[PDB]
């Protein structure tokens, strides 16, 4: 691999297993993200380093059903709006 990974993509079909394994897939990306922005920081730690949200766990809902896998993919989705383009820009900062 080289760079970052790529967001994982949405599937097309509905079922709960298709949209299972995307929830499993944005929850590790995330996890991938905050790993290297947090590893980056520790390298180079001026006061400028951008400020980023930890994500709240607590968000999702722990049953099982399509509706609250739905329900966590839309809060997985927004996190990751906020923390990709942070990432993006500390990997080329630091890649330089």
């Amino acid at each position: 691999a080289m760079g970052l990974p790529e967001e994982p993509s949405s599937p097309q079909e509905s079922t709960l297993k298709a949209l299972s394994l995307y929830e499993a897939h944005l929850s590790s990306y995330i996890m991938y993200l905050q790993t290297f922005l947090v590893k980056t920081k520790q390298k180079v730690n001026n006061k400028n380093y951008p400020e980023f949200t930890l994500f709240d766990t607590s968000k999702l809902k722990k049953d099982q059903t399509l509706k609250s896998i739905k329900t966590n993919i839309a809060a997985l989705k927004n996190h990751i709006d906020k923390i990709k383009p942070i990432a993006m820009q500390i990997y080329k900062k630091y890649s330089k």
